[PDB]
């Protein structure tokens, strides 16, 4: 598939991220909203496309036929917190390979979309990677996963502490993965990097961050893999690896 | 001091925030807007108040004749990695204690100040900070100092750790210290914390995160401290104690 879907994509995100906008209007139940947008995309994907699958939030089993991989809302909890960093993602695979993305930074009004083969745009602007190889001039994005044991939050502190032991020019967690892809999408960050998020967090961020020079890679330095919860995305296939290299198997699913 | 000054800081910040948001228009060495900033501000106020004193960038040493505490770009990593979060200070006290405080979020466009005794607003909107005694349900804000060695990111590594230990509900690192705490003094989050930021970060969002519930202490508990590179912020005397007491001394100032 590609074009249609494309614009359905797009229009979707857009009326979604606005009810969502609106939702963040005034003074932890809403996360009926989260339904609502979810609700409103699918319904309406599911309708369009009948043969098509969806995935969302075992699940993520990834198949043959064109599927639609959906987060309705990146970041309730800045959401829940009224903090202006939240998003809605809609990836669109077929063949088993990601082929376009579309994300909403509902209250920025910015919209990162890339299709590949066709480059990846903001607004417009046609986003381009950094060229940053240099792990000690990075400006490293991450997130805390979801846990709190002690343990897991082990080799967390200490992965970061490696990043910036390696003399790194700056982290930053700003609690929603896909807007911090998109910024390593364009010259924003140079590098990203996460255990604990799900398949439908990099889908979109994906195609786009791969539109723009960039590269994403597997914790490992092995080839990306959907299904694991975790991922290392950077400007170039060096950085790709001085972060990777420097991690800490830790685990998810 | 009060309204005149008041205004002229208002202008200025809005002034300062279209040059720098205007010098983010295009593609290390641009530490030069820096100084136009801090030159245009300063030397404008000290034109127009010729008695009043300055204090920007040991140095700090407030007296008790009018002086403005200035950070002509808070987020200058941000600035040369051209990351959307950037800001300009402009803090105002008399009798050495905080009268006013403006600050400008530079590609936002949102524009906090906060008067003693006559609220905070942030582009009109009057900021109330949130009722969060919980650390279990607060969105924790907090910035790596400049520092990198072994030993001075073991207890930070180590006190987020306390935090996320303490069953945080979330923790941010946005590289604006001035602008995560403009966040907690709206209800964006619930608390901040930090080491090593200077006098001229905290001095005009203390005005604005009082004048907005909000409390601003030291990271002892004890009364806040300007000339100490530490400070804690929160929503209540409550959760500003359990952050302070769950810290753990580290040295800047």
């Amino acid at each position: 598939p590609w074009e249609e879907c494309f614009q359905a994509a797009v229009q979707l995100a857009l009326r979604a991220g606005q009810i969502i906008r609106k939702a963040l209007t005034e003074e932890d139940l809403v996360t009926e909203t989260d339904h609502l947008v979810e609700d409103l995309i699918i319904s309406e994907l599911r309708e369009r496309f009948p043969s098509h699958r969806f995935i969302a939030e075992a699940k993520c089993v990834l198949t043959h036929s064109p599927t639609w991989i959906i987060d309705p809302i990146d970041g309730t909890c800045n959401f829940v917190h009224r903090f202006p960093t939240v998003a809605v993602s809609i990836g669109f695979a077929v063949r088993q390979e990601l082929e376009f993305g579309v994300i909403y930074h509902c209250t920025e009004e910015r919209l990162y979309t890339g299709r590949r083969g066709r480059g990846a745009f903001c607004n417009g602007q046609r986003l381009r990677v950094s060229g940053e190889t240099d792990l000690s001039k990075a400006l490293v994005l991450t997130e805390i996963g979801p846990k709190r044991d002690p343990a897991t939050l082990k080799l967390f502190l200490s992965n970061m502490e490696r990043l910036l032991h390696a003399k790194a020019h700056g982290v930053r967690v700003i609690g929603s993965s896909t807007l911090a892809l998109c910024h390593l999408a364009s010259g924003a960050a140079d590098a990203y990097y996460q255990f604990g998020l799900h398949c439908w967090d990099l889908a979109a961020a994906t195609v786009i961050i791969r539109e723009a020079g960039g590269i994403v890679i597997d914790t490992s330095g092995g080839p990306l893999d959907l299904m694991a919860c975790r991922v290392v995305a950077a400007s170039t296939r060096e950085m790709a690896m001085l972060i990777a290299q420097a991690l800490q198997t830790i685990n998810y699913g």
